């Protein structure tokens, strides 16, 4: 389904643009599903839009501060790094 396809795209991007630090597919899935739970994303593909990136950081930051749950924030740090790197690579090539 779309959820699994997005996890696989993100995993691949992370391998290319992070490397050794890459989060596992289930960690990416936990982060993505939590963001859906909190209403930040409708479709899992909404994560790809640069317009969602600051809202996601804010929400996961808030979760760490209020619940002491920072796992998803750490995963996002890696995912966002890879997404920014990918976008920047596309920008400079285009």
């Amino acid at each position: 389904s779309e959820f699994e396809a997005v996890i696989k795209v993100i995993s691949s991007a992370c391998k290319t643009y992070c490397g050794k630090t890459s989060p596992s597919k289930k960690e990416i899935g936990a982060m993505l599903s939590l963001l859906q739970k909190e209403g930040l994303l409708m479709s899992p593909s909404d994560l790809y839009s640069p317009g969602s990136w600051d809202p996601i950081t804010a929400a996961l930051s808030q979760r760490a501060m209020i619940l002491g749950k920072s796992g998803e924030l750490k995963t996002w740090g890696l995912v966002l790094g890879a997404l920014k790197a990918a976008r920047e690579e596309q920008v400079t090539s285009e």
